[PDB]
This record gives structure tokens, sequence and C-alpha cells, in this order.
């Protein structure tokens, strides 16, 4: 480590430890800038160079952190808990958690060294017949094929590619991140993971939480079955059996708007998929982020800095350069240097996932003045919703068309209908999966799942909740949660469930705040610098104080609650409900065992 970033001495007080924190900070925005910047050249250009400099930086950093947090502990480990500054508290908490820099050198370097294997292998997977990369073109496959067979082949494919050469090194990642957080005093790597949220019955709320929404998503399930039922016919959807996993519009059946036009309700009132006018006007990746950023201003909150601009791939690169093209949010740790790394194609749902990201790059711009380790979410779930609460007043018809989407604004009954439908396919059917990606991992960690139930325990998880099955029979060869971005690329997923769940907690309280006194969903905040400064108020706050009370002060409420969710849904949730008891459905998936047939020429 560079004499320049190793740490002096210090008193073994409070006053020596205020100082101490201000000497990490200064030297860690260094140690995690170059490995943000090893990171970035690595991700917008995948080569064995670039891999090479990065798990040298990340190398770098665990000297950094071994060093610092060591010194941390020498000092202030008998006191830190007793400290005044409940601020201070928190950064030498963070300090003094070493994980991957617990490990000797060797496993670092095998740790490193997966993680980026890993990243490769995911991001650089491709089908082949001439040859089709995830995004755009498996993607683009997922969303707009109804042919059974075509879904089929790309979402065997892609699992299969994926999936098949991540298995030995996510065993070995498993058993070497669980030895680092063991050695901080966690049980295992999902415990330190749980940990962030500071809440002891933070498994049983979730619980708690899932079982409120699953009767919206069992009701929308079966409608959404039926819907499938009668374009793919009675051989391929069971209407008492689970959807197989390749006909919801997504890779991973986590979002399900692609499959709108299969079941709006009420196809004469406007088309609320704008994709088309978007096409059609002449969009660009700049131009989804430009209107995003303006969102945001209205707010009052701050545009994109230049170099932003400047640095981001807002596009997939036409050079031959192989890049990660899942999106993605940078903080440079300069308080300068802020991007998105997005592979952004032109279509509607697009246009939510760059609100999603830009929504973290919010947060990073207004918490750049804090020590480095509280510029985080106040738990991560919060830096998940930012982008997600705005998107959710860009998508309403009035809004839509007030950018030029849309050309007719009703207001009745089944546009209402029609649009809380489209919201649902979005939010409602992503709440199994954003539940159960965790619980899968949990179990890795713990060693309730093993090497030799990986796909077992991940297909029971995704029957469990998703009420979906794989198309093509699987075994232990595959490794299906692999085929998952997060889980080669080691991010965590609860979070998302936390978001979804959120939210609508914080749509409703800026709702209040601006003003607005109608149907929740009909709701948009823009330019609301009332609704503006009660979100910045929690952007500016970063990790400084406890989730549940910035919460309170944001919403009224000190914990995460379903009821603002159930309130903006429940004129579809009453109307599923009626339509599923005057259809006959049955609710769920009794035939739990089944499985489609393979069609007659497969593959061929
Ligand atoms: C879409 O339309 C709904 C419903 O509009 C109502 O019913 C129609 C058939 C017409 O008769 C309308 O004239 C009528 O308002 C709108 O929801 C309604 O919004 C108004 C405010 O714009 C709400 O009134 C307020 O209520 C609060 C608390 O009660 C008072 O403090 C205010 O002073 C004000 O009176 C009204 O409650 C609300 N109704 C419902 C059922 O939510 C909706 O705003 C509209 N959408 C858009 C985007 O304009
Ligand atoms: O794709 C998913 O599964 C989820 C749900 C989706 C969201 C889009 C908007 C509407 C609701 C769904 C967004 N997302 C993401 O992973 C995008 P991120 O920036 O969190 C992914 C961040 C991955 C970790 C990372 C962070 C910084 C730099 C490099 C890597
Ligand atoms: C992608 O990364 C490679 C390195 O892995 C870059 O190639 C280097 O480019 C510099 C300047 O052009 C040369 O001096 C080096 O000799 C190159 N190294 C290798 C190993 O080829 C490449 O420029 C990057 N591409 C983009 C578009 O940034
Ligand atoms: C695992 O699965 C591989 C792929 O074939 C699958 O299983 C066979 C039995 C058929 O049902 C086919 O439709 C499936 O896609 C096999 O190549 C492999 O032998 C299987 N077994 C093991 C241990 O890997
Ligand atoms: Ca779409
Ligand atoms: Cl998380
Ligand atoms: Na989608
Ligand atoms: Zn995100």
């Amino acid at each position: 480590l560079d004499p320049g970033l190793q740490p002096g001495q210090f008193s073994a007080d409070e006053a020596g430890a205020q100082l101490f924190a201000q000497s990490y900070q200064s030297s860690a925005e260094q140690v995690l800038f170059q490995s943000v910047a090893a990171s970035w050249a690595h991700d917008t250009n995948i080569t064995a160079e670039n891999a090479r400099r990065q798990e040298e930086a990340a190398l770098l950093s665990q000297e950094f952190a071994e060093a610092w947090g060591q010194k941390a502990k020498e000092l202030y480990e008998p006191i830190w808990q007793q400290f005044t500054d409940p601020q201070l508290r928190r950064i030498i908490g963070a300090v003094r958690t070493l994980g991957s820099a617990n490990l000797p050198l060797a496993k670092r370097q095998q740790y490193n060294a997966l993680l980026s294997q890993m990243s490769r292998i995911y991001s650089t997977a491709k089908v082949c017949l001439t040859c089709w990369s995830l995004d755009p073109d498996l993607t683009n496959i997922l969303a707009s094929s109804r042919s059974y067979a075509m879904l089929l082949f790309a979402w065997e494919g892609w699992h299969n590619a994926a999936g098949i050469p991540l298995k030995p090194l996510y065993e070995d990642f498993t058993a070497l991140s669980n030895e680092a957080y063991k050695q901080d005093g966690f049980t295992d790597t999902g415990a330190y993971w749980r940990s962030w949220y500071n809440s002891p019955t933070f498994e049983d709320d979730l619980e708690h939480l899932y079982q409120q929404l699953e009767p919206l998503y069992l009701n929308l399930h079966a409608f959404v079955r039926r819907a499938l039922h009668r374009r793919y016919g009675d051989r391929y959807i069971n209407l008492r059996g689970p959807i197989p996993a390749h006909l919801l519009g997504d890779m991973w059946a986590q979002s399900w708007e692609n499959i709108y036009d299969m079941v709006v309700p009420f196809p004469d009132k406007p088309n609320l998929d704008v994709t088309s006018t978007m096409l059609q006007q002449g969009w660009q990746a700049t131009h989804m982020f430009r209107v995003a950023e303006e969102f945001f201003t209205s707010l009052e909150l701050s545009p994109m800095p230049p170099e932003f601009w400047e640095g981001s791939m807002l596009e997939k690169p036409a050079d031959g350069r192989e890049v990660v093209c899942h999106a993605s949010a940078w903080d440079f740790y300069n308080r300068k240097d802020f991007r998105i790394k997005q592979c952004t194609r032109v279509t509607m749902d697009q246009l939510s996932t760059v609100h999603h990201e830009m929504g973290h790059i919010q947060y990073y711009l207004q918490y750049k003045d804090l020590p480095v380790s509280l510029r985080r979410g106040a738990n991560p779930g919060f830096h998940e919703a930012i982008g997600d609460v705005l998107a959710l007043s860009v998508s309403t018809p009035e809004h839509l068309h007030k950018i030029g989407l849309l050309d007719r604004v009703t207001n009745d009954t089944e546009s209402d209908i029609n649009y809380l439908l489209k919201m649902a396919l979005e939010k409602i059917a992503f709440l199994p999966f954003g539940y159960l990606v965790d619980q899968w991992r949990w179990g890795v960690f713990s060693g309730r799942t093993p090497p030799s139930r990986y796909n077992f325990d991940w297909w029971y998880l995704r029957t469990k909740y998703q009420g979906i099955c794989p198309p093509v029979t699987r075994n232990e060869t595959h490794f299906d949660a692999g085929a998952k971005f997060h889980v080669p690329n080691v991010t965590p997923y609860i979070r998302y469930f936390v978001s979804f769940v959120l939210q609508f907690q914080f749509h409703e309280a800026l709702c209040k705040e601006a003003g607005y006194e109608g149907p929740l969903h009909q709701c948009d905040i823009y330019r609301s610098t009332k609704a503006g400064a009660k979100l910045r108020k929690v952007l500016r706050a970063g990790s400084s104080r406890p989730w549940q009370e910035v919460l309170k002060d944001m919403v009224g409420l000190d914990a995460l609650d379903a009821q603002p969710l159930l309130k903006y849904f429940q004129l579809v949730t009453q109307w599923l409900q009626e339509q599923n008891q005057q259809n006959g459905e049955v609710l769920g998936w009794p035939e739990y065992q089944w499985h489609p047939p393979l069609p007659d020429n497969y593959p061929e």
C-alpha cells in the first residue's frame, strides 16, 4: 500500500476518531476512484488486459481496507459503539468491516479472479445457430416473438450458455465469500447482507408483506395464464398449472409488460405502449436521458453534470467492443465523475430503466459531500426506489401527453383498468421474483442449498412464488440462477422487492406533498418543487441516519408498508378478482408438477 494511503496514529478517543475518519476519507476517495475507474474500463471494454487491471485495483482496495480496518479496531474497538457522534459510529462501523480483505493474499486473488471471470462469462455468453447476444438480440426475441419454439430456443439457449459454465466458479466464490465474512463475525455472507436493514425481524417482516401482496399476484397470474391459453392452446398452457417460463415477455419472467397486447381489456382506449410512437418520432437513447433529467430538474433537483454526458456509455458500442450491457449507475467517489452504463434500446420499458438509473445518479449527486462511508442509500431499497418513483408519474397518460407520446388523454374507468393492468404487469408480476432471488442465495450462503441442489432449489422457489415452470427439462448440470445478471455479478436482490413496496409509499407521500387530491394512480408530481424538497431531504441524508427514521420523516411511518401499493392498485385488484370468478379460474397452480411438452420439431 502506497505510503500516502496508509493510516497513521490517532488518539484512542472520539476526538481522535474524528481525525481518523477525515484521514480515511482522503485516502479512500483515491483508492475507490482507481478501483471504480478500472472497473469502468473493463465493463465498457471487456478484455484480458482490462480484467487484469481491475483485479490489481481490487487487490489494492483490499490492502487499503485491511490497513484502515485493523487500525480502527486497534484504536476504537472498545469505545466506538459509545461515541456521541452517531455518524462517526456509522463510519467506524463500516471501516472495521473488512469483508474480502479478511482473506489471505492467495485467496484474495482467487476471489477477485472469480468475480472477474463470472462477470465476463455472463456478459459475453452468446446463443449460436452467427450468434445472438442477450442484449439486444435475445431480449428482443423474448419481448416480441410469439413463436413458442423460437421463444424456447432463446430461453434454453441463454440459460445453457450463461449458467452451465458459471456453476463451478459460483461454488468456489460462495465458499470464499463465507470465509471472508465469518471473520467479520457473521454466520455467512447472507447474514451480512441482511444486516444492512438493521431489523431483528427482517425475514418475518418481508414474509408478512408478501402475504398481503400475494393475492394480487395470484389474480394477475390467473388472468394472464388464461390470455396465454387463448393464444398457445391447451397443449402448452395448463389452466391449473404453472406458466411456461419463456412466454411472459422477459428472459426471467420478472416483468410481463411485453405481453400487454395479449391482456389489454379495452383496446379502443389510448394505446399505453408508446414504444411505436417513440420510434416513429425518432427518439434516441440520449433523448430518453434528457427527458428523465428534465423531470429531475423540474423538482429543483440537480441536472446531470458535464462529466456525466461526456463519460457515460448510453448505447451499445458499434465498434466491436464487448461490454457489460446490463444497466448500471456509477459513482467514482471523487465528487466529480458520475456515469451510467446502459445498452439503451428505444422502448417504453427502457424509458423506465433510464429513470431508474438516473435516480441512482441523483442520489450520488445529492450525498457527494458526505463522508465516503455514508455515500449510500438509507438502505439499499431506497437507492433502487428513487428513479422508479418518478417513473410512476412519467407513465401516467396525462404526463405522456405532455411529453408528446400520447395524443389522446382519457379519464374513465376503462382507461383506468387498462393503465393499472399495464402497471401491474410491471410492478405486481415482479414481486415474487424480487422476493425469491435472495431466498435462493441465502440458502446457498447458509449451506442449506449445496451445489448438488442449486437448480432443484431455484426451480422450487420459481414455482413456489412465480408459478412458472421451465419449458424444457432441467437438471443439476444446469445453473439457471446464474443466467440472471445479479448472481454472477454478486449484486444483492432483496433491495428490489423492498423498492417495489417502498416506491408506492414514497409516491403517496410526494403526491400528498404536491397537493394532488385524486386517485393515486393518476398523480403526477412533475414540476412540484414541494415534492422535490421532500425527496431532496431523503437523498442528501445518505446513510447518515437510520432508514426507519428517514422513512418516518418522509412518509409518516417508520416501517415498510404494503397499503400504499394496495391502494394504488385497488381498482384493478377488484376487477381481476371479478374477471377470474366470472371465467371460472383456479387461483394458483395446484398441478404443480406440470411441464409443457417439447414442440414436435425441436430444435430442428
Ligand atoms: C380523473 O377524474 C377523477 C374523478 O373526477 C370526478 O368524477 C368525474 C365523473 C367528474 O364528476 C369530476 O368533476 C369529479 O371530480 C379525478 O379525481 C377527483 O379529483 C378531484 C380533484 O381534482 C378530487 O376533489 C378534491 O377532493 C379533496 C378531498 O376530498 C378536496 O380537498 C378538494 O378540494 C377537491 O374537492 C376528487 O376527490 C377526486 N375523486 C376521486 C374519486 O378520486 C381525477 O383527478 C381525474 N384525473 C386527472 C388526472 O385529472
Ligand atoms: O434488471 C433488474 O433486474 C433490476 C430491476 C430493474 C428495474 C428497471 C426500472 C423498472 C423496475 C425494474 C433495474 N434493475 C437492475 O438490475 C439495474 P441496477 O442499476 O439496479 C443494477 C446495478 C448492478 C450493480 C452495479 C452498480 C454500479 C456499477 C456496476 C454494477
Ligand atoms: C479497449 O481496451 C484495450 C486494452 O485492453 C485498448 O487497447 C490499448 O490501446 C492503447 C491505445 O490505443 C494501446 O497503446 C495499447 O497497446 C492497447 N492495448 C492492447 C492490449 O491492445 C483499447 O484501446 C480499448 N478500446 C477502447 C475503444 O477504449
Ligand atoms: C441434463 O440435461 C441435459 C440436457 O437435456 C435435458 O434432459 C434430457 C433428458 C431431455 O429431457 C432434454 O429435453 C433436456 O433439455 C442432458 O444432456 C444431460 O445428460 C442431463 N443430465 C445430466 C446429468 O447433465
Ligand atoms: Ca416493451
Ligand atoms: Cl440489499
Ligand atoms: Na420489459
Ligand atoms: Zn438499481
